[PDB]
Order: C-alpha cells, then structure tokens, then sequence
C-alpha cells in the first residue's frame, strides 16, 4: 500500500457562488489522515475520455485507489478503472443499472421536499429552472419537483420548466422570461438548481418590482456560503458535502484494504433550509 | 526527491463568503504537475505551534517541500523549517526583517488604491472595518488607509477606525454604529477589510435606508464570488490567488532543486475592481 489516494476535481467556472471543493476535500484530507492515508491531487482534465493520467498513476504505485466527482452518465473515468479493476469511490451515480461503489446525494429527495415546503404554504403556480436534458444531477433534481408536484396533483406546465446553464445570467434570463406573464398566469413560487441562478432570478424579481418571499418565493440549491446574508436571506437545499467526503475515504480505504462492506452503495440525504428574516429553521 | 510539495490550509470558518482554496490549491496543482511535482496536502494543525505533522513529513521523505498560508507574526511553522535547513515558501509575510522565501500579495497598496479612488470621487468621511492589532494581514491593509488618507491630508478618527473580527455580524454592528451618527457626523464611505464585513455593512444601510453607492459607498477586500451579483453589486479589491499559487510552486522547485533564484521575495500587487450598474471598470 502507498497509503494514498488520488482525487481531482473539475474547474470551477468564474462566476459560480459555490464552491464545495473546501468542505469535500479538507473533510476527505482529514478522514484520511486519521487513517494514516494522504489524498494525492492531480490535474483534472476536462475532457474527461482522456484517462492517461489515471493510467500513469495506476502503474506509477503511488495511489492505492481514487475518489471521483462531477459523474456524467458513461463516465469513461468510471468504465477506465472498472475494466482496470482498480479501487475507486464515485461521488455521485452514473447510469441506472450500472454498477459500482459509490457515495451520492439525494437530489430528487432534496427538490421534493423544497417544493413539498413551497405546496404546503400554498403555492400552486411553481416553476423551476432546471439544466439540460444530458445532466445526470439536473435529472435527479427535476424529478424530485415533478414527482411533489404530481403527488399534489398541480399542472405541470412545459412553460414552467426552463432548462439552461446554471449561471446567474441564465438564472435572470429565465425568470425574466417569467415575470413578463400577467398576474393571473406568473408563477408565485421558483425553484433553482442552484443558487447562482436563484440570486438571478433574486435579482430579476427586483428589477420587476416584486418583493422576494412575499410576491415571489425562491428556493436555491447547495445552500452556498452567503446567500444567508442577501436580502432577504435565500431559503436553499443544503448537501452533507463533509459526510460525503468522509463516507467516500471511509469505503475506499476499506476496499482497498481487501475488507469491501456489502454496502457499497451510500445515498446520503439533503437538507431543507428555510430562512426568514433572520435565522433559519 | 519525493517530486511532492506538502500544503496544509486553516478550517474555513462556517460563514466566510471568501474561499480562495479553490483558486490557490488548483493553481499549485496544476503548477506543480506541469514540472512533474504533486501537491500532498495533510491536516492543519489550528494550533500553529502544534508542529508534529511537518516534523514527521520531513524525516518520512514523503516531501521535499512546504508551502504555508495564514502566517502570523512569529509564525512558529516558519521558525521551525527555517531551523531544520528544509525547503519552504510561505505565502504570506511574517515579522518585518525575519528571512526566508516568500510570495506575498500587497494588501497596502490595495486599501490605498480604493481609498484614493474614493477620495478621488470627493469622499472625506472615510471609515473602514478593520481587524485586531495582531492580524500581520489586517495592518498591512489598514496601513494602506492610512496612508491615503495622511496623503490626502485628511481627518484620520478613531471613531472611524472600527476592530473586530471579518464577519457579517461584525460588519453590520460596526456600520449601524457608524450609521448612528447624524448626516454631519456620518461617513460617507466605508472600507472594509474582507467582503464578508462588507456585506455585513450593506445589510446595515438597507436597514436604515440609505441607498449603497450614492448615499453610503462601500468598498471591499478579496472580490469573493458573487459579490459582483449583489444589489449594487460591490466594489473589491481583488489579489491574484491563482498567479501566488503559481509563483509558490515555480520558486520552491527552484530552491528544492538547488538552483535558487536571488530574488525569494515574490510580491505581487492586488487589483481594485470597481462595479456600478453592471460591469466592472
């Protein structure tokens, strides 16, 4: 054993309000640590099919296993170190029946209790601006909104549902798009896939004249640091990132140590953050 | 040679706006694989005297290398290294003439520039939120205010130089202080020395009805993500995390490799990023 572990993660985009690579990986550093293990970082390549590094760091010793993130469905990363039949954790599942280890978050479970929250106040004209069609994440939070707004037997328009970049850019554009309807057929309730583009649409209720909460409710995604402090503070899906760093390097180290659980699959559940003016609850 | 540089950083308090790990670790990361090193981060002691960790990476020969962040005056991480003979750079100053390699940014120059741009749109009320005497970074910066103001000889009051800890919570209790004050009395601009504080004192002039800008301006410190999506989106200064990261990996080779330059003192100049309406000047 090299008592190592390799991880890399995918550029963040100037512009994104959130940024879970300190909460994942320092969890991940210090978990390992208490294991005597040390997680190896290594330049990401964006095209992900181009799996050399991975290759040269199999037969190079210096990792025993590697810990994945940012999973699209067919991850060649994943199919590369499965036929390679080399130790390794996914954050975050790709591909129905496919199989392998991994620990993930329940996005559907997140986005149907926000808009659960959202029916339960009595909202009936709920959209949201989702991603497209290829996100394997964006799926899962879509159908997390789709299966509350089915259970609540409210219409689900194809005009509520807008899918695009989750930039704040985006996030506006969209609910910009929204607030040109009427009184009668504007939604009175948005949900976001993430919180760069609920502050769009923050920032689009605002130029429009609406008051956030009262006019126009808003609930983001990944409850990033500081949307507790806009005004009014932003109400968010809050992600265990730190458990998951732990549960990722707790299964890796027992997989690599020949001692692999029956368990290897870990869906960890999110966690509804509602604000007011001041506190959450 | 290990070809591996180890890197540690502080607990992100929870309630930072600012996460420069990002832009800094992916900058050595990517730095350090380009000259065939690796970056092998290990857990961070909060206790800075707690020096066990560097002690047994050394003598492990897992390492051939230290970078250090959050150095404090007399920083005994760098007293140590400095008396085992091991190579290091250290991001960030430490006791005036105390030797040793170093990248740092100049946050002095950075709050001069912001003041002197405020000064220049005919500011003379200037305050700023400061940090404790012994923060080496906090007097660094409050040092640049200073100097702007002595220079535009200008009143420099105690009563407009407020010290505390860079929190929202701080930032606002500071500012509605200052907001206490009569028109008269009041300032009309205010530095602060991180953007969470700045925030903190946004909150503070929309509880008191003042519009950010034209009644009260506000400049802030470290450019984090998403201020420029606030309402007004908020002037910063912004540093050059990723070129600091850069340079630390670039000159510790350097030394690591026997061939170092003349010049281990790296000190790179901040930018201050003006925003109105939309986009920054």
């Amino acid at each position: 054993l090299s008592f190592m572990i390799g991880y890399s993660w995918t550029q963040t985009e100037p512009g994104q309000v959130n940024h879970i690579l300190d909460q994942f990986l320092s969890s991940m550093v210090r978990e390992a640590g208490a294991v005597n293990y040390f997680v190896l970082p290594f330049p990401f390549s964006e095209d992900r099919s181009q799996i050399d590094i991975y290759r040269d760091l199999i037969r190079s010793g210096n990792v025993d296993g590697f810990v994945l993130s940012s999973i699209n469905y067919n991850d060649p990363r994943v199919q590369f170190l499965l036929k390679q039949k080399f130790p390794f954790v996914a954050f975050g599942r790709s591909n129905p029946d496919w199989d392998f280890a991994w620990v993930d978050i329940d996005g559907t479970a997140g986005t149907r209790q926000a808009v659960e929250y959202l029916i339960g106040r009595g909202h009936r004209r709920i959209a949201i601006l989702a991603w497209p069609e290829d996100s394997r994440v964006g799926n899962d939070r879509l159908q997390g909104y789709l299966e509350a707004m089915q259970t609540a037997q409210l219409p689900i328009e194809t005009g509520y549902i807008l899918r695009g970049e989750g930039t704040f850019e985006v996030g506006r554009a969209m609910t910009l798009h929204l607030l040109d309807l009427s009184p009668e057929r504007r939604p009175t309730a948005i949900m976001t896939l993430n919180d760069t583009m609920a502050i769009g649409a923050m920032a689009a209720a605002r130029e429009r004249g609406l008051t956030i909460g009262t006019d126009l409710a808003i609930i983001g995604f990944d409850d990033a640091p500081m949307v507790q402090y806009l005004f009014p503070p932003l109400s968010s899906v809050r992600q265990p990132i730190a458990e998951a760093g732990r549960k990722c390097i707790e299964l890796l180290v027992a997989i690599v140590e020949g001692r692999e659980p029956e368990q290897k699959h870990i869906l960890l559940q999110p966690s509804l953050i509602i604000r007011a003016s001041e506190g959450h609850h």
